[PDB]
């Protein structure tokens, strides 16, 4: 084929610039674009109600942080709402991320929809209007974006529909984005259920990750202007062999290394599932493995960045400064793993109270 | 690959059913779902203005004709707003037409959007709550629906990527519609623009619709429940070379049959700027050509069955009866094409009726 | 794809010539392609002396079977061998056949081969100076050939990597014919094999024929020139579930209905470890389906045509005429089959066979 | 989908080993497999006669030199008939080479045929008896194979079909060589002919080796033994602009980083057509880009290094160390080259080259 410039040599340099602020070495990317009834599941939990005011006040919380965090947070991924939301001296969040020393992030899908004809599966929906929405998002403050998808590996799943559906849904949607000034981040998110061991994640990986690069290439998707936001190769919560996080970090480092190409700029891992401590540690390890690595590896955990500072404050009001603290503190431990330059906290076991979900009830 | 049901006995016997009632033998089908735009422009060049209750009389006119027109109709294709309009007496339209015996339809994409670094080429939207739509949908009257897809033919198109998608997003809302138990028309429209040829028009549409029905497959679409709606095969508007009728019918079910599996419970054609008198002759052609037709070839006629009704529209209820008529007449010369039944009759009146450049200033 | 000539006008109608001519009907193939090996195996397997000679006089046997088995012939396929063997009276084997007024044929394929990676599912080797070898079978009295492409239905198999690679690699061997004159015969062959029911056979026979077709599609192959040699959909040969023969002819002729173009001339049957009279049942079954089926209904028997002959000769050359009518009996049977005429005397037939599964020692 | 192994760990190292032994800092790839044919173009230049006694010799010339070029050849690929050959002192030419330090390869592909419907593109043969060959040869001395792929640039070349059909048959041979302890270097040659500028080159070279990973990643291919034999990203033949060294590389190190996996150890580029002088200085160039590249770029030339030896012989034996030492001198640079270490930038003006479409004959 031949010809035809999607995005000006201008648009491109923009792209890069961006992408590249980021995933900075020492920074990463705190998630905190939870939907409504998601974020309400978390105060139910402590004992706290989940009002719109309370919800500005969460979201003040870990957005007011000192700059501890500042050289440790390349970015922030917000919920719609909490984008038009204020402080209490009147400054605008947005803003306020700015102050800092990041970028503004806004989660723009609009929830998956099932797949006829295949056992449980989904794929995402949100296209309609994307362009109009992005172009005033980028007005309004936002400068990249976040679209998820879910596959679940199992007896027979993900299906070749399954993984060929969301890999063409991620690049259409990555289109639109980059025609507005937006880097779109592609989060091909595997769930970490079942009994499956650690080698059936990795094959797994890597042929989802093959599929989202081709369809990205006929898409014609600035991969510069790009970042992918993947699952660590780990067996389900539910399987029985252990293993450590040396044969964690080779199975994830190895795939991709055999299906994500130079020009992608960072990988940001997302918590999924895992403890605070775990997340780190696993990131650490990633970057200590003795493999040739061209992209950034860092996190953009979610919750992996709370649970402390979530129960800290526990809607006593009274309690943010110590909640602010714990936070902050998970932040520089990240900051120092995605650099491999972490070291271990406790040999414990102050983890997760609800780990393992499939014994006697969650929510 | 193992199989899973998306559609149980009680389901498909359904969608069997309304796809053989609209296309059933004489019967074609109505397209008057013109966007609130398109149809202000159609009303202006007769002293209309684009105001509601115009274009609430006017769909009333056609819907409001005489029962001879019954047979000739097996569906009628509407809009969001006539949808909900009643006639002057109570009853609301879905009622007026399922009293005729015809079956009610509706447009549900949300028009075209330009693609990812192509030649001006698009793709469809319209996928995001069409779920739920389509279960109102139902409880308010609609039975099938209708998606629009369009290709360009050009030195470089349509392209890979350009047939690809477009094809996608046809069988995603082929799925959902028959999940919600409703007929689902596909319509992949080739723009009859340019100077290409017959042979190029035919070879274009030969490609495109091998990937439209291999689409379907993917996704596991129930072929019997649906209906096709194709561009008649024909060269284009700039072409200098003449073609017979014949030789036109011939293009189009060598086509057909080379891509469209015998499943397919029928195939209603376009128009396409022709002229109604030309687009029966077409039609009638096509269904006398001596190869084996295996699905049923009729019609979903708009322009070329407003167009002179409607150019003979004067203001209120005077041409209420003249108007009437005229699109009767129509319907009953297009029900004998679909059967081959449809004497030549020379097209010997006045000139033909859509945007006639009689434009300096009158009188 | 603007439009480019792969074959001319006069090239094209030879095909179809040839084509159609060998699907007459009540004309069906003979596949008496048993290869040195494959014959062996049902020479030696009897003690009968395997030698040149002997599968000379065997072949013989079933080319001199007088006028009454013309008609039900419409074309025999031969190993590499046969084609330059004579007959006693010392004309060439293929003049004989096509004194009888059937065309020749042969197998091009050289066998299958594993691949890399799957649960035992192969692929075909063959295509390796083709050309060159097709201009050799033309020139030396052959009019088509056939390839075989083997599929097995199992636990997860087949893979969507057996689809592919079976798929392009028939649109490929049949490109190479037409080019040379040559009519080709796909043959994607599902094996029989495994504990799965009826409707399992019919979805994975369904998928891997939407394949098929979509390559020769962009393979550019002429479907008016080809044959489609696929097996039946029934249940594996270790099913505990007995079904009707009405059961297997709807869901064969509903599957075929699903997606095999109207263009393609002729379907010819695989016999697959059916009884000599069970083959004929079934044919006739099909022939019979209420449902619309636009192509020829033939078979493409060896064994099941052939079986009787063998034994009725016992290596005896005195058993000769008794062995010929054997053959005879059969294509008559079929001859009547493959055009619904075919009725045991009583009207009314045998359902199952083994039943070493439908009973108790099954569980 | 579902895991399924291909290679034991045993197998992955020891074609690791090869690979990475071949692809090793100031190593690179002499190909000196040129058919009798391709062969019987220079012999027949410089004035000596095509016989098996001078081919002999020639290649023979080319292994008695000193080993001053041991570091720079890393491996050497030959034509079926030299591996059976020996030199002067009795030994096998595999032992020459063996003992010398340098790994053995051979060519198993048979040539190119063209594909209808095509504007003259090809396609690759050999599969057929693959394995069986490949095991024969590595009994022999044999570890690496080579499979050329032509791909020609037109206003409407590369075809899908082409870019297709050539990836699939790079996926098998690569996965039979595997099986074979064989290492296969996969070379999808793109055509330099053409008036085409850069840029266009650049974009094509994307899209091609974005279907031939994706294709390898469905056949189960394990990339850290196998290597890539890509042409660099410059203008068309017939270009009437001028292109400045670091400017080719900067495109050809964009597309390889924009498509290639880090898990391929080695790029061995393609010789092409330059002058031996600017091969070294492009290929010198290219390891100068700033830009992060994860895997070896070196060599795979012919002419780019026995070009001058060639001259001086005209079949002659008294000039025996006078050839050779032009195949070392040009060696050698060639090693410095593949480490960026070769002579800068200036070399350009004082002998310039071939390049009428640039001056004012052009018009």
């Amino acid at each position: 084929p031949h010809s035809h410039p999607a995005l000006t040599p201008e648009q491109k340099k923009e792209l890069s610039d961006i992408a590249h602020r980021i995933v900075a070495p020492g920074k990463g990317i705190l998630a905190a674009d939870e939907s409504t009834g998601s974020i309400a599941k978390r105060l139910q939990s402590i004992g706290t109600e989940n009002t719109e005011e309370n919800r500005r006040f969460y979201r003040q919380l870990l957005l007011t942080a000192d700059d501890r965090v500042n050289p440790c947070i390349g970015g922030v991924i917000l919920f719609h709402e909490t984008l038009y939301q204020k402080a209490d001296d009147g400054r605008p969040f947005p803003q306020v991320i700015k102050s800092k020393g990041g970028v503004v992030g806004i989660k723009v899908d609009k929830g998956v929809v099932p797949l006829a004809g295949t056992n449980g599966e989904t794929t995402t929906q949100g296209l309609d209007g994307l362009s109009e929405r992005c172009a005033q998002y980028k007005k309004d403050g936002a400068d990249f974006a976040k679209w998820r998808c879910v596959l679940k590996i199992g007896e027979h799943t993900p299906s070749a529909l399954a993984i060929m559906e969301n890999a063409n849904v991620l690049a259409r949607y990555a289109s639109i984005c980059q025609q507005n000034g937006i880097v779109p981040i592609v989060a091909p998110e595997i769930l970490p259920d079942g009994d499956h061991d650690l080698k059936r994640c990795q094959y797994v990986t890597e042929k989802v990750l093959a599929a989202v690069y081709k369809a990205l290439s006929d898409h014609h998707i600035y991969l510069e202007g790009t970042l992918l936001k993947p699952n660590m190769v780990t067996p389900g919560h539910a399987c029985t062999q252990k293993y450590s996080h040396e044969e964690i970090a080779m199975a994830t480092v190895t795939a991709l290394r055999r299906t994500v190409p130079p020009a992608v700029t960072g990988v940001t891992f997302l918590s999924g599932g895992q403890s605070e401590e775990e997340a780190s540690i696993n990131l650490n390890a990633i970057n200590k493995c003795p493999l040739l690595k061209p992209w950034a590896l860092t996190f953009s955990y979610g919750r992996a960045l709370q649970a402390s500072a979530l129960k800290a404050w526990g809607g006593k009001k009274e309690n943010l400064k110590a909640a602010q603290e714990e936070y902050v503190k998970r932040a520089l431990a990240n900051s120092l793993a995605c650099q491999g330059k972490y070291t271990p906290s406790g040999q414990a076991g102050a983890a997760a109270s609800e780990s393992l979900f499939i014994s006697n009830h969650a929510y």
